[PDB]
Formats: C-alpha cells, sequence, structure tokens
C-alpha cells in the first residue's frame, strides 16, 4: 500500500478536496456556536425586561428595590456581551474563514476543484513513465519465467526419455533439439528482463524527483491552510472569552456595589415620612360656623 | 385626608406585611426562571459539544489540528458545567434559603391572613379606639354648636324684621324674644361642650401618637429584618451568578488556548509524509528468480 505503488498519491490529492470541506465544517461549527451565544443572550434580555417590570409595579421599595433591580442590568449587560460573541463568531471569524476558503478553492466546471485537478496531473505526469516501465518489467518477468519453465518440461522429457518403452532415433534427436531451442530463449528472456531492470534502475531517481515535487507542493498547500486554521482558533478562543477584558468583571463590581449601597434604615426613615408617623397631620382646632 | 394619623390609615402599614411575604415569592420565582435559563444555555452547550465531537472524530481533519479544534468542545463542556453549578446555587442555597426564611417569618392563620398581619391590625385597633371615639365626639358637637348657630340666625334674624311690621302683637312679638333667649342659650352650652371635647383631644393626642408610634415600630423593625436579609440574599446570588471571577472559568480558556498553542503543522506534515507520502517504505523492483 505504499505511496510508491502506482495509484497510491490519491490518498494526497484527497487530502485537498478534504481541506475545503474541514473548512465548511468549522464554518458551520462557529455559526451553531453563535446560535447558542444569540439564545441565552435573547433568554436574559427576556428575564431582565419581565423581572424590571414586575419589581418596578410590586411592593417593593426604596434602595432595596433598586439593588434587586440592578440583578435585570447585569443580566442586560451579560446578554450584550455574549450578543458580542455571537457577532464576533459570525462577522469576524466565519468570514475570515470564508474569505481564506474562496482565495484557496477555485472551482472548476464541473468540479471539484482546480487545486485538485493540478496534484492530480501532476501526479500522473510524474508517474506516467515509470508506470508504463512497471507494465514491460511485468511483461518481461513473466516471459522469462515461461522459458525457464519450458525448459524445465524439455528436460523432463530428456530423464524419462531414456527409460521408456518407445524412443526411436528422430525423436531423442528433435528432444535434444527442444531443449536448446528452450535454452537460447531463457537466455533472450532473460536479457529483455535484465534490460528492463537496468532501465527501472536508471528511471528511479527521476521517477522520485517529480513525484516528491508534487508532494512537496501539496505538503505546502497543506501548511497555508494548518497555519491559517490555527491562527482562526486563537481568534475563537479570544472571541468565547469573556475574561478576555475586564468588562465581564466590572459588570459584578457594579452589581455588588449596587446591592452593598441598599440600606434598610434608609428605607425605613422613607416609609415612615411618606405613609407612616412622619407624616404631617392637621390636628382638631376650634371650627366657626359658615357662611 | 391621606395622612397616617386619620383614623384608618395606618392600613397601608398592614399592608406593607403582607406585601412582605408576597416579595418573598417573587424573589423565589425570579431566582427560578434565572435557573432555567443558565441550565437551558448549559443543555445547548452540552449538545453542541456531544454533535461536533462527533462530526470531527468521523475524519477527516487529523493530527494536532484535531486536537486543537477539539479541545472547543471541551470548553463547551466545561462552561456548561459551570452554568449547572450556577443553577443548583440558584435553586438549592438561595431559592431554599429564602423559602425557609418565608416559612419562619410569616404563619396563616385558619381564615386566609398572616398572625403578624393581624398583630399589627390588633395592635393599631387597640392603640387608636379611645382616640377615634373622641373624633367622633369632637365631630358631634362640632355639628351641635354649628347647628346652635345657624338656629340663633333663624330666630335672630327673624326678631330684627319683626320689629317694623303691621300686625305686632304682644305676644309674638314676646315669643320671638324668647325664640332667640333660648338660641343664645343653645349656643352658650353647646358651644362649652365642644371646647370641652378639643381640650380632652389636646391633651390626650400625646398618648395616641406614642401609642401608634410602639405599634409602628414593632412594624419597622420585622421590615427591617425582611430588609436585612434580603439584602444577604441578593449577595449570595450575585456570588452564584459571578463566573467573571471564577478560576475554574479562566482555567476553561487558558486550556484552550495552550491545546491550540501545541499544534503544530510540521510534526502533522511529517506524519502525513511518513504514513501516506514519499516516507512509505517501497520493495523496489530486483531480479527474480524462478520457482518453485
Amino acid at each position: 500500500d505504499s505511496f510508491w505503488e502506482v495509484g497510491n498519491y490519491k490518498r494526497t490529492v484527497k487530502r485537498i478536496d478534504d481541506g475545503h470541506r474541514l473548512c465548511n465544517d468549522l464554518m458551520s461549527c462557529v455559526q451553531e456556536r453563535a446560535k447558542i451565544e444569540k439564545a441565552y443572550a435573547q433568554q436574559l434580555t427576556d428575564w431582565a425586561k419581565r423581572w424590571r417590570q414586575l419589581i418596578e409595579k410590586g411592593p417593593q421599595y426604596g434602595s432595596l428595590e433598586r439593588a434587586w433591580g440592578a440583578m435585570m442590568t447585569e443580566a442586560d449587560k451579560v446578554s450584550e456581551l455574549h450578543q458580542e460573541v455571537k457577532n464576533s463568531l459570525l462577522n469576524e471569524d466565519l468570514e475570515k474563514v470564508k474569505n481564506w476558503q474562496k482565495d484557496a478553492y477555485h472551482k472548476q466546471i464541473m468540479g471539484g476543484f482546480k487545486e485538485t485537478k493540478e496534484a492530480e496531473d501532476g501526479f500522473r505526469k510524474a508517474q506516467k513513465p515509470w508506470a508504463k516501465k512497471m507494465k514491460e518489467l511485468e511483461a518481461a518477468k513473466k516471459a522469462y519465467h515461461l522459458a525457464c519453465k519450458e525448459e524445465r518440461l524439455a528436460m523432463t522429457r530428456e530423464m524419462n526419455s531414456k527409460t521408456e518403452q518407445s524412443v526411436t532415433p528422430e525423436q531423442q534427436k528433435k528432444l535434444v533439439d527442444k531443449v536448446d531451442k528452450c535454452r537460447q530463449d531463457v537466455q533472450k528472456t532473460q536479457e529483455k528482463y535484465e534490460k528492463v531492470l537496468e532501465d527501472v534502475g536508471k528511471t528511479t531517481p527521476q521517477y522520485m524527483e517529480g513525484m516528491e515535487q508534487v508532494f512537496e507542493q501539496c505538503q505546502q498547500f497543506e501548511e497555508k491552510r494548518l497555519v491559517f486554521l490555527k491562527e482562526v482558533l486563537l481568534d475563537i478562543k479570544r472571541h468565547l472569552n469573556l475574561a478576555e477584558n475586564s468588562s465581564y468583571m466590572h459588570v459584578y463590581r457594579e452589581l455588588e456595589q449596587a446591592i452593598r449601597g441598599a440600606d434598610a434604615q434608609e428605607d425605613l426613615r422613607w416609609f415612615r415620612s411618606t405613609s407612616g408617623p412622619g407624616m404631617p397631620m392637621n390636628w382638631p382646632q376650634f371650627e366657626e360656623w359658615n357662611p
């Protein structure tokens, strides 16, 4: 199953098609993740809107009302941050992959791709003379062996031509003439087989150089891809990670400050003055007769 | 008036006792609904990781870039785990903390209301009862006095113009003169009485006031407990929601980055060369003799 056997360069060529398919998959992968980020964010938004309305119009009041209110703003801020992840995934990373793919893989009539075609033809071309020589080698080999077999038979007849009932002088001469015909053919076919072998030996460096050049062109093209995708994977790491800058942290700094700011006594004193003993009052006094 | 000190306007202080129980219910509903959102996100991350871990591990992406890309399914799973913790902490720690507190602070009586609400009702009601009675007396005395002045105007104005009249009999006049004598006397004792009830309202105002302040202060202290607790539970919730300062959240993305940075394009290229390329071994042709 060696690369060096006729045909087995295909594996390298399939890699070029696979590269394209891998870009698609990666784009689909980040798109689906963007979707998941958008869902989470919208649900945080809904909750925020829902509970900000229920807290406002509900009986909670004062600084504790606002403290509880502060939860809805963290949800909005966290929603916003996950919408930014979504935006980055789609607008930067996905697009970066989409565009690299466009400049790297050019479709033919009739696909698949020119890049796969080039490599195919390259490998075919580099291997054509070799392949032909290998067929000739195989023909010369069997030819040689068919001579070696026929000689062993012609000889095997000489063994039992000595001790067999009917053996005339005419055939005993023709039998010896036969083995010399075989021997001369074993030689003729051995020379041709040896000659093809020699040709195969002289051709081999060029066969190798040619294939190794096409292969290296494939290796280089794959490298552009592996280097690009590693960079894209870093882009995605950084866009997924909300700890990449301090905005995420500040969301919770602010939340905690709003909560700690809430004061029970302040709220109490407010209720006192607006609904309690702290309210002013017109105390009874003498009222004269009207009008 | 809307003033607290008017009879019955203490009711808003009482209503606020009922409101606190309802406020707890809202908080629990609020944290429940949040935990559902954390769960939903955590599950969707889990489904994405599972799906794409398979899609990758089903070829043709190989080598270290396969691992780097797969490390992304690991961050999805580990972040999912973190949002499940958030959910669990919200439900099992915070919601339970609130539910327990509600249970120990509020007690339902046989018909509808909370014991704590009925105690404030009765407390105010008791503290206001004498005053409520004096204000009815004060209203009644005020009516009587005004009605006595109105009756004085009828009798007095009826005398002023009956002086210059054609058929001025001496009785009345006389009985019309004696009708104002009565009305004047009605005004004196009715005004006296109104002045007396008004003196009494004044002198008892401080005792009415301090009695109401005592019952209100008990309400303040009960509300204060709700507010102090509520502030603490909100801090609890904040600590649980906060993944930003969480070291495991930080670690997830350091781990993802290390995986990606570990990817090695050349290593992957050598490997392909060795296992599929011109580095593969080869039995090159040689002279083969005849068999067997």
